[PDB]
């Protein structure tokens, strides 16, 4: 039991995918799929936003009833707005205008005001956005998602550590490549403690500041129809309701596993469940 | 670990509402009335039905009912439907919902990804007579089924008694009424004195047994509809509507226990997230 939403966080069910896996039961080649959808408000951001509040709370830069700035393309919007009411926070995002519906209603909903910038340029634009809004108003607090080093940190923390509790005999783990937190967290840790690790990258077909190339093996881009094909086969093979990114990341994952298996090489592949369907069904990716 | 979504089912974190609790702390004023929340949305499919769908659909098939390719059909306003479809499509069964015409969109949309067929409508008497007319059907009928109560006396009220053994009373909606039957009926095998508190909207499942309820408040949807904003608003918890009626079900509760001057630990469900109700407008800024 818990005495507040936020410390509901983390700690997901890590689920295997037997029908899905290309050899469940030569070796073994099983996919699990890590569920971050079992968070405060549905997503991993949930894991580096209070982290990062928490962070710039202990390091004085919060005081009562200030205002937090970010960039975001809407979960860490979310995940903050949630932190922000809990904290007494206000918080102004800065989001790309050609987003779901869904994002916009949930951010409305937490009270948080929205700068819809220029879809030409995506999430450099909402960056830049942000940081010229910054500039103008530097009692406006921004913690920086793509250089704040408690992102990585709630991952190196949390997610790698519960892994590695869960899935020992892991081989591989595989995310989507967007701030790099989950990737660079989870990486290094668990390079530290499973010899021979594999860590792979899904990236959508700047550089954030997080990002540490040394951690990756490889990374793979993926389409977007790819990305829904996955994420369709998911709901329908395994019965998770997944969004988008993590169709990317089962495609990834799925060609890791099908070179092992053809390899005849033993193979525990986890895969991150970034969030799920709820905030894509006005996509009409899940019709 | 889990190696089905199946088994990641249950084990719901239970939420003390340090803001919206009529008194956190033990004071000079009195004593505490602290309520928690259990969040049922944490569940395949998110809500609290996948509990008694997966029961339903486990002892059907235990019981020796069901064969590859069966066709199931059940009367619900969504979330029930949903859970077994997840659960059908998994273990392959066919599903056909009989649902009522006026639900939101995310209901229909989440039933057809899972290949769920939808005839809408009474839902009950369409079901039923429907049933009738294809006896090799399966309705494993959530309002009159042992498994669903059974999953909520097996699961929910011994997760929350542990969690909770201070509890006074325990909140829930009243629909099947497999929750508070189920859960109601654990309390109060358990608890010497607890208090099982019904939220209804303003026939009677044969589920329902007039002994365990110990309160019962009708609640608007004016009333829901606020509750549900201030809970997202106050405690960050993005719930259903149901979960507004039981939130005002259970101030109205904290607010006598404080009057008395009495110590309150009130556990309140939390069926499902505001997700599927966006479309209804309920939550605009
Ligand atoms: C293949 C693929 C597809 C989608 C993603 N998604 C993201 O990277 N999302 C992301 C990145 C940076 C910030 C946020 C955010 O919620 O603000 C989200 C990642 C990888
Ligand atoms: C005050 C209040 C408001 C809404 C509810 N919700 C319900 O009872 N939901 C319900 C009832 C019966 C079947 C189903 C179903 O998912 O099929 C849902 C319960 C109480
Ligand atoms: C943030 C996010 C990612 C990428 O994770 P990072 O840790 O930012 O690299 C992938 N999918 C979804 C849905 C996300 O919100
Ligand atoms: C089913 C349901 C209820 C009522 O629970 P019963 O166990 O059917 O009485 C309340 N709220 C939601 C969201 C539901 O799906």
């Amino acid at each position: 039991r818990y005495d507040s939403l936020l410390q509901a966080l983390g700690n997901t069910p890590l689920v295997g995918l037997q029908r899905l896996s290309p050899r469940w039961d030569g070796p073994h080649v099983r996919l699990w799929a890590k569920l971050e959808d079992r968070n405060p408000t549905g997503s991993i951001k949930d894991r580096p936003a209070v982290r990062m509040i928490e962070q710039a709370e202990a390091d004085g830069l919060l005081r009562p009833g200030a205002t937090i700035l970010e960039p975001t393309s809407g979960n860490t919007g979310i995940s903050l707005a949630m932190a922000a009411r809990l904290k007494g926070y206000r918080l102004i995002c800065v989001m790309p205008e050609n987003t779901s519906v869904e994002r916009r209603q949930l951010l409305e909903l937490y009270g948080a005001q929205i700068i819809f910038s220029a879809a030409e340029g995506g999430s450099n634009t909402a960056v830049a956005t942000a940081k010229e809004l910054a500039a103008t108003n530097p009692s406006w607090v921004m913690l920086y998602q793509y250089g704040n080093p408690a992102n990585t940190d709630s991952h190196y923390c949390g997610t790698g550590p519960e892994l590695l509790a869960d899935l020992p005999e892991i081989t591989h783990f595989v995310a989507g490549l967007g701030t790099t937190g989950t990737l660079m967290g989870t990486g290094r840790f668990l390079r530290e403690h499973v010899a021979n690790v594999k860590i792979v990258a899904a990236e959508p077909r700047f550089v954030p500041e997080l990002y540490d190339p040394e951690i990756l093996t490889a990374r793979y881009s993926v389409g977007a129809v790819d990305a829904v094909r996955r994420t369709r086969e998911l709901v329908h093979t395994e019965g998770i309701f997944a969004g988008i990114s993590t169709g990317a990341v089962l495609h990834a994952a799925l060609g890791v596993g099908a070179g092992a298996l053809a390899a005849g090489e033993r193979a525990d592949i986890a895969l991150v469940v970034a969030d799920a369907g709820w905030k894509y069904l006005s996509t009409g990716a899940y019709a």
